C-alpha cells in the first residue's frame, strides 16, 4: 500500500465483527457519514488499552461534531477482537473490526514486521478522520490518543 | 497420525509473554501429564471441556498427572489472558503454538485459514509420560471424564 493521503478513499475490503460468518466491507461503516478509525498492534497485546479510555472519554464529544462512529481495527480473528473489545469497552461505544487476513492493513500499507513476536505481521498504530470512506486526516505516533483526535475534528 | 509411542516434537513454545519460550519437552520432561488442544483462545468450544478438566483435577493429581497443558494457535498474550478467564486459578499451563509449529510437527494442522486467518489445531487430548505420548483421542472422546478413564487404563 502506497503512502496514505488526505482526499484517498479507503480500501474496499472485507472485515470481520464479532463471529467469522458476519464480515462486510469496511466501506460499511462510513458509508455517508463522518467517523474515526483507528488501529492496534493486537487484542491483548500490551498498549492496545493505551488510547481507548481517551475515546471514550470523548465519545459525546465527537458525536456534537457528527463523529459517533468510532472504529478500532487489528489484525486477529473476530472471536478474539470481540472478546477483547468487551473487556475495554463495555458500554459497546467502539466498532470493533477485525482485519483477519491482514487485508486492510496491507492494502492501506501499514504492516508491522511482528513475526517473530506475535506470529504474523500486525498493524501499525494510526489515527484517521474518514468522511463517506474519504481520509480526511491522518495521525501516527505519538498523535493518537483520544485528544489529538477531537482537535482534529474542531480545526474542521 | 500420531500413535502411541512416539516422541512429541521437540519444538519451542511460548507462554505468557513471546520473549517467554522453552521447548515444549520442558513440560513433560520427567513426569506424566495431560495435553489438549482447542481451536484457539475465546473460540466457541474452546471452554467446552476446561470445566470438565478443573473438576476432575484433584482426582488427576491422585492419579499423578499433576501437569496439565492447554495448546492452542495463538500469541501469547491473547492466550494467557483467555486462559485467566477460563481458569483463574491457573491450574492449567496455557501454551501458544504462536508461529504453529507443534501442531504442524504433530500433525494436527486444521484448514481453518478462511474462518480464522490461519491454520489452527485439531482437537485432541494426549496422555504424556516424559514426553511420549501414552494414549490420543480425538472428537468427542476429548472430555475430563474420558481423560480420567485413559489415565485409568494405564
Amino acid at each position: 500500500g502506497s503512502p496514505i493521503k488526505v482526499g484517498d478513499i479507503i480500501p474496499d475490503v472485507l472485515v470481520y465483527e464479532d463471529v467469522p460468518s458476519k464480515s462486510f466491507p469496511i466501506h460499511d461503516v462510513f458509508r455517508g457519514r463522518k467517523g474515526i478509525l483507528f488501529s492496534v498492534v493486537g487484542a491483548f497485546v500490551p498498549g492496545s488499552n493505551n488510547h481507548i479510555p481517551e475515546y471514550l472519554s470523548l465519545y459525546d464529544k465527537f458525536k456534537e461534531e457528527g463523529y459517533h462512529t468510532i472504529a478500532c481495527i487489528a489484525v486477529n480473528d473476530p472471536f478474539v477482537m470481540a472478546a477483547w473489545g468487551k473487556t475495554v469497552d463495555p458500554e459497546h461505544k467502539i466498532r470493533m473490526l477485525a482485519d483477519m487476513h491482514g487485508e486492510f492493513t496491507r492494502a492501506l500499507g501499514t504492516e508491522l514486521d511482528s513475526s517473530k513476536m506475535l506470529g504474523n505481521n500486525r498493524s501499525r498504530r494510526y489515527a484517521m478522520l474518514i468522511d463517506d470512506n474519504k481520509i480526511r486526516s491522518v495521525s501516527t505516533e505519538p498523535d493518537i490518543t483520544g485528544l489529538a483526535c477531537l482537535l482534529s475534528i474542531q480545526r474542521q
